[PDB]
């Protein structure tokens, strides 16, 4: 490029920057061709060309200006990329501003997205504010190969679409510039199918949509309603490997934490709309909206001391009662928690407290509901057309046709775009069985085998994988975490290696078995030790996620204090055993909102937790131990740097089954960070107990679950106790420990101990 057009641009003189910035295609060769990326990134030292599908990355040279970037790459096509930009000792990853420079579809962008792989192809789908002609308007465009005319629908029209009909391109997507309209239109699409059938649909790609149970689509401004302060939490990010740190998850459903009252206006991020009546039966009651969660959720959740929050779907759904996992609108936020600039707030307001968001992301299915992508456009578009692979009988359910391009192209995109645009840490996929084998929940005769004979989904094994890559790939340093209940083998490994490309899997079968054992009757736990240990035998095969979920506390197996056996004391004391536990053992951490503060009732998806109850001492104190534990997760390494190594655990005794007790080791890098964690499942104290540990010195009582400001009896070893030099459990040294009934204790060396 010359000076003079750099300068044009540097000092706003340019007629059009979109001709000389972005990416444009300098030279073909035999079998590949040269283009250049120019950016022009003010404030910014240094920039590279990211490539991440290829996993290459090219520095960008400054020409002319410092703050004028160059890179010339060569490859056959440069469809993939972003922009590393280094202001300071500050870096950012960023798609292209100027990738774009149309509102419509391009040649190239039908051709990505009929070979499944436009990664951004929500840019051009659904509804986007822009200029066509010289005109601002709102392009809209559609996939409906098989219908015989599209009409746009809206408020803008009185509903109907006769000077509004679409335009198809390519025998495969209809388009329609309509001028002068722009955000918070109100529209649909209105569908004449081959046998001449018309009817409505929300849009597919829509951003926005009314409150159930209406459901038009609303164009968003996307890119221009909301401003980020979470640069440096997203660097940290990518810059970091979660599985090294502290997770521990608090699992909400955002419908049914905390309700407001249905008296008043709904606050939004400077506005309010509305309010959302939560149900006929209760209608005093409104949901909060995703400003109001921000608001008191995110505090709440920081001085509670979790890593993370992970969301039930929060997807747009018709029906409260399927939780969010019954999804007919997968590009936007749920219009009951208010607008998509309110749950980016909400999102930007975690990051600015350290906290990470999960969103469980539902791509296994979908409902049949008339606006949503069933037989869409007069044929099984979405779902595949055989009810033997694209139905759920038993659920009631479709299921998307996953080697169908366009239809792979929708959800691969659409996890893209919630790490894009809504700027989150992690997804968790439930009932990853549901896609992994055809004769899922099907009767002898009714399911059909693959090419090769055997039940695997071969184009749904297929699509997880490549969703794993290109997770991975355009956002290293996310959490991708699935439940899959019937031990497929690499779930949360490689994909090079031939897993599904996870990084955390639930331990399903950890948590059944702890369960159960808490609920046995203590005097018999003896002859359940098994259920303690089992679940390390398998352990290091995955990367493992220890959640006691939503799912466990409903449909009558109680809230934790009901599943355990005793009086009211035994019950917490339970709890804390268990949850002192589950924080001890190798693994993740997820928990389920109530489960901290020892609510009684099941989880009601119709109402909101019992808020009350933490008036009441013994619901404060078991909040109290959760806010602890949860500091000590964070502050003490041998927790979390190691859980997926050898070398972070060891037993020192599990044999001990008619007392019910076991002893364990946790470390970390440094030696001096070791952890002996001893629990007693049992209500009988044990004043002498001796435990083998491996070095001489004094062993702190760093944690004791049954601390009298945790509602225990206050039993322990007043500060800790010094080793004696008494071989024991293969150890040189042992601690002769007093043991307090139901409650773990964590011990740790101080080596600057004054003896
Ligand atoms: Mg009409
Ligand atoms: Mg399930
Ligand atoms: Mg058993
Ligand atoms: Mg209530």
């Amino acid at each position: 490029i010359s000076a003079d057009q750099v300068n044009q641009i540097i000092y706003n003189l340019h007629h059009d920057p979109f001709e000389i910035l972005g990416c444009h295609l300098l030279e073909e060769g035999k079998n590949t061709k040269k283009w250049v990326v120019r950016a022009y990134l003010p404030k910014a030292e240094a920039a590279w060309v990211i490539r991440p599908t290829e996993r290459k990355e090219d520095p960008m040279n400054s020409v002319h200006h410092p703050n004028f970037f160059e890179c010339i790459i060569e490859t056959p096509e440069l469809n993939h990329y972003q922009l590393k930009v280094k202001e300071g000792e500050h870096e950012k990853v960023i798609y292209d501003p100027y990738a774009f420079s149309s509102p419509y579809l391009t040649d190239e962008d039908i051709y990505l997205f009929s070979e499944g792989n436009h990664h951004r192809i929500y840019e051009k789908l659904g509804a986007h504010v822009g200029e066509i002609n010289g005109v601002k308007g709102v392009y809209f465009a559609v996939w409906a190969p098989n219908a015989r005319n599209v009409s746009v629908i809206g408020d803008f029209n009185n509903w109907d679409g006769r000077e509004h009909q679409m335009r198809k391109r390519n025998y495969t997507i209809w388009e329609l510039f309509v001028p002068e309209i722009g955000s918070g239109t109100v529209y649909k699409y209105e569908i004449k199918n081959s046998e001449g059938h018309i009817y409505e649909k929300s849009d597919p790609y829509g951003f926005y949509r009314e409150v159930r149970p209406n459901t038009a689509s609303i164009v968003v401004d996307i890119d221009n309603i909301y401003q980020w302060h979470d640069e440096e939490w997203l660097e940290k990010r990518r810059n970091s490997d979660p599985l090294k740190q502290p997770v521990s998850v608090y699992e909400v459903h955002l419908g049914s934490w905390l309700h407001g009252s249905s008296a008043e206006k709904m606050p939004l991020l400077n506005g309010e709309a509305d309010p959302v009546i939560v149900s006929e039966w209760n209608p005093g009651a409104r949901f909060l909206s995703y400003y109001e969660l921000a608001e008191k959720l995110i505090p709440y959740v920081k001085d509670m001391g979790y890593t993370h929050i992970e969301l039930l779907p929060i997807a747009e759904h018709p029906f409260d009662g399927s939780w969010g996992y019954q999804v007919t609108g997968f590009y936007s936020p749920t219009s009951r928690f208010g607008r998509p600039e309110d749950f980016m707030y909400f999102v930007d307001k975690c990051h600015e407290n350290g906290i990470g968001v999960i969103l469980d992301w539902v791509p296994g299915h979908f409902p049949k509901d008339s606006h949503g992508l069933a037989y869409f456009d007069g044929t099984h578009l979405y779902e595949h057309a055989d009810p033997r692979i694209g139905e759920h009988k038993e659920w009631g359910t479709l299921v998307f046709n996953y080697g169908r391009h366009e239809v792979r192209n929708f959800l691969v995109a659409n996890v893209l775009f919630w790490f894009d645009k809504y700027h989150v840490d992690g997804i968790r996929v439930d009932a990853v069985a549901s896609m992994l084998y055809r004769n899922y929940l099907r009767k002898e005769g009714e399911w059909i085998a693959n090419e090769y004979g055997g039940d695997e989904h071969i184009e749904a094994v297929s699509f997880i994988r490549e969703v794993n890559t290109l997770l991975f790939e355009y956002f290293p340093g996310i959490l991708s975490i699935a439940e899959e209940s019937t031990e497929w083998e690499k779930v949360s490994r490689p994909v090079y290696d031939g897993g599904l490309g996870f990084n955390l899997k639930w331990d399903m079968g950890w948590m059944h078995d702890m369960l159960d054992y808490f609920n046995i009757d203590p005097y018999f736990r003896q002859y359940h030790q098994n259920n303690v240990t089992f679940s390390m035998l398998y352990y290091y095969n995955e990367n493992f996620m220890l959640a006691l979920s939503h799912d466990e506390i409903v449909h009558g197996k109680s809230n934790m204090l009901g599943k355990m056996p005793g009086d009211e004391w035994q019950k917490y004391a339970n709890v804390r055993a268990l949850f002192t536990y589950m924080y001890t053992h190798p693994g993740k951490k997820t928990m389920f909102m109530s489960m901290e503060f020892g609510q009684w009732s099941e989880w009601n998806v119709n109402g909101d937790l019992e808020w009350h109850l933490l008036q009441y001492e013994p619901h404060q104190q078991l909040k109290q131990f959760f806010t602890d534990l949860n500091a000590l997760y964070q502050q003490e390494p041998a927790l979390y740097t190691h859980d997926f190594e050898y070398h972070g655990f060891e037993w020192i005794d599990c044999n001990d089954n008619t007392h019910s007790v076991v002893s364990f080791l946790r470390r970390s890098d440094d030696p001096n960070d070791s952890l002996v964690v001893v629990c007693n499942f049992t209500p009988q104290p044990h004043s002498h107990y001796r435990i083998g540990v491996p070095e001489a010195g004094y062993y702190v009582e760093l944690f004791n679950s049954d601390a009298k400001q945790y509602g225990g009896s206050n039993m322990g070893n007043l500060g800790g106790k010094w080793a004696d030099e008494w071989s024991f459990h293969n150890k040189p040294y042992s601690l002769d420990l007093c043991l307090p009934p139901l409650a773990v204790l964590i011990l740790k060396l101080d080596p600057t101990k004054v003896p």
